[PDB]
């Protein structure tokens, strides 16, 4: 069982000078979206365009994936994204990330029927 | 078993215009701290002072809790906190919170041995 004390720290403590700061986006999102469980995911990109714009990439420019697979597609237009990269000081389970906001073309792998994004490959 | 498609949405989609806006502190925090599972927790306060400064409240002014319990203590000093209150639009699984930052005295319930904070009761 989680102790009542640890449970209070989880639910009410966030000690620090400016916790609502932009630079904390990846830290909280990586945590919210469950990519800090069991291990820290080193690299993850979030996309801020509509789901419909991202699903459409699966119909755009076909490119080879970094890992040599051939189901990747590059976007025609540049998208608003955020890059979450694990920092130097990061150590499970104190997962820490640098937050980088950029606008770039994305490459996704697509799969299933109907074909939708199943993997973020890179940005250019 | 999570589909590859739903997984992609969970891991990379954060559609919106200002995703790292301070006003999103509560939506991210409430998700990270696991208070948006099963139901949306309606009220929840985060304290930005250090843990020792909060643990110390358990040795300050003893006061009655709002539910009639007698193990509540009120900080001697005001503290930096953030109130997260569910908005009218909020409906699980689409929980949404207003973030409000104030400086107020807190009232916690303390328990165990040593006696530490186990519940957040109110701020004044
Ligand atoms: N061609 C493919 N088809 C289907 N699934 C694939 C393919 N290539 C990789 N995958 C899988 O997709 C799964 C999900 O991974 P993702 O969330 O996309 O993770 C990305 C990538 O797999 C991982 C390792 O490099 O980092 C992320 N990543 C990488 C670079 C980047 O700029 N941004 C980003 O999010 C991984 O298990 C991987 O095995
Ligand atoms: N005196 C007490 N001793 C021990 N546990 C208690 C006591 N009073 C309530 N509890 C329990 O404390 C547990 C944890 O609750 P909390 O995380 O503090 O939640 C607070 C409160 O219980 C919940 C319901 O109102 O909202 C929060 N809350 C309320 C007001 C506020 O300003 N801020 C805030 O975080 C609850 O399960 C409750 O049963």
């Amino acid at each position: 069982k989680e102790s009542a004390a640890a449970k209070f720290e989880r639910q009410h403590m966030d000690s620090g000078n400016s916790p609502s700061s932009s630079s904390n986006y990846c830290n909280l999102m990586m945590c919210c979206r469950k990519m800090t469980q069991g291990k820290c995911k080193p690299v993850n990109t979030f996309v801020h365009e509509s789901l419909a714009d991202v699903k459409a990439v699966c119909s755009q420019k076909k490119v080879t994936c970094k890992n040599g697979q051939t189901n990747c597609y590059q976007s025609k237009s540049t998208m608003r994204i955020t890059d979450c990269r694990e920092t130097g000081s990061s150590k499970y389970p104190n997962c820490a990330y640098k937050t980088t906001q950029v606008e770039k073309h994305i490459i996704v792998a697509c799969g299933g029927k109907p074909s939708v994004p199943v993997h973020f490959d890179a940005s250019v």
